[PDB]
């Protein structure tokens, strides 16, 4: 403001401002035994299978 | 849920229920006179029969 009175006037103004991210996470978990990955590569040996 | 907090995560879940059947039982009872049952067979010759 340019007022006219004895209050001390003042220049331009300018700021700087400066953000900065974050980072985040997740992890899951899979159900998988190795009885099921045997039978997996075997077949045709019957027609249960 | 994964989630990235400081936790061990947890497997995959699976439930098994079990159900069953009800017995029940019904009686109902009728008389019948045994003056109605001869003359349920009777040989129907009169007028009065």
């Amino acid at each position: 403001i340019a007022h006219g009175d004895g209050r001390r006037p003042n220049k331009q103004r300018q700021y700087i401002v400066m953000k900065a991210c974050n980072k985040h996470h997740i992890g899951a978990e899979i159900e998988l035994a190795a009885a099921d990955i045997e039978l997996l590569f075997a077949e045709k040996e019957t027609p249960l299978d």
